[PDB]
C-alpha cells in the first residue's frame, strides 16, 4: 500500500536593491521531510528545469514541480520542504547522502558548505516551508521564501566630511577576513547564526562590491586596505555586523585628520559609526 503526490513549488527570491544576477537561481536541491525529520523525497533541479524567472511588479520567483513524492496512504500527511539554491555539483548535490534534517550523523543541520560567494549569478539561497499533502484531493501551490545566505558589501569611497564631496584616490587594495564556509539551516536575516568559517580570498580584480558568509566570532574582523598615500592603511570592521540576506555600504569621511567610517544597512535604512 503506497500513494504518489506531485507538488507545485514557488521559490521567491525577492519581495529593488538586488540585481537580476543576485536573484538568479541556476540550480537547486529540494528536500521533503516527514514530522519526525526523515527525508522522504529529494530532487536536484538545473537551469532547464527551473524555467524562466517570473516577475509581477515588485515580486519575483521560479515555479517547480515535485513529481512522485511517495507516502503510504493515511489521509492528510503534514510535511516540510527545504530548498538549497546554487550549491549543486554538475549532476548531483553535496546534500544527496543527508537522510535526516536534524541528526548526529549525515544531517542538513550538521552540513557545512565551503564554496564561497564570488559570482553574483551563483549566490547560495536557502528556505523552508511547512505544508500538508491532501490525499485523493486536488493539489495547491506551496511557496518557499528564500534568503540570501551571504551578505552583500559595497565600498563607496572616502568623502569630505564638510560638504559630502567624493575624493579621488582612496582605492580599495585588499579585503581580509571574508568567509567561504557556512551552515545551510540558518534563516534569521536579523541575527548572525553561522558558526562555520574558512578564508575567502579577495579577488585579484579588486571589486568594489563583494560578498561573504556570516561570521559569528565576536573577535574576527573584515579588514579593508585603502590607499592613504605611499602605503595603504588597514581599517578593521566587526565581522559579525554583516548578516546574511543584507546589503551594506562602507563610506569614509575625511576631515584633514583621520577617517570616520560609516556602515550602512541599505534595506533597513540605518547607519553605524564610532
Amino acid at each position: 500500500d503506497e500513494l504518489s503526490f506531485d507538488m507545485s513549488l514557488v521559490l521567491l527570491t525577492g519581495d529593488t536593491y538586488a540585481t537580476t544576477e543576485e536573484l538568479t537561481i541556476q540550480n537547486c536541491h529540494v528536500a521533503v521531510f516527514d514530522k519526525d525529520g526523515k527525508r522522504i523525497y529529494f530532487k536536484n533541479f538545473y537551469s532547464k528545469d527551473l524555467g524562466e524567472m517570473k516577475t509581477i511588479g515588485n515580486l519575483s520567483g521560479y515555479e517547480l514541480q515535485l513529481e512522485g513524492v511517495r507516502t503510504f496512504g493515511k489521509e492528510d500527511k503534514k510535511v516540510s520542504v527545504l530548498v538549497v539554491a546554487n550549491a549543486n555539483n554538475a549532476n548531483n548535490s553535496p546534500f544527496d547522502n543527508l537522510t535526516t534534517y536534524d541528526g548526529v550523523d549525515n544531517s542538513y543541520t550538521a552540513k557545512t558548505i565551503a564554496k564561497g560567494p564570488v559570482t553574483a549569478s551563483l549566490l547560495v539561497k536557502i528556505g523552508k516551508s511547512e505544508t500538508t499533502l491532501k490525499y485523493n484531493q486536488d493539489n495547491a501551490p506551496v511557496t518557499v521564501s528564500l534568503i540570501q545566505l551571504s551578505a552583500k558589501i559595497e565600498y563607496t569611497g572616502v568623502y569630505k566630511k564638510e560638504n559630502g564631496e567624493l575624493l579621488e584616490g582612496f582605492s580599495l587594495t585588499k579585503v581580509a577576513g571574508l568567509n567561504a564556509s557556512s551552515k545551510i539551516t540558518i534563516f534569521n536575516t536579523s541575527a548572525v547564526e553561522n558558526g562555520a568559517f574558512s578564508d575567502l580570498a579577495y579577488p585579484t580584480t579588486k571589486p568594489v562590491t563583494f560578498y561573504t558568509y556570516e561570521i559569528s566570532d565576536a573577535f574576527k574582523e573584515v579588514i579593508l586596505s585603502v590607499q592613504s598615500g605611499v602605503e595603504p592603511k588597514e581599517y578593521p570592521f566587526p565581522a559579525n555586523k554583516f548578516i546574511k540576506g543584507n546589503y551594506y555600504r562602507i563610506k569614509g569621511l575625511k576631515s584633514s585628520t583621520e577617517i570616520e567610517w560609516v556602515l550602512e544597512n541599505v534595506e533597513d535604512k540605518e547607519v553605524t559609526l564610532d
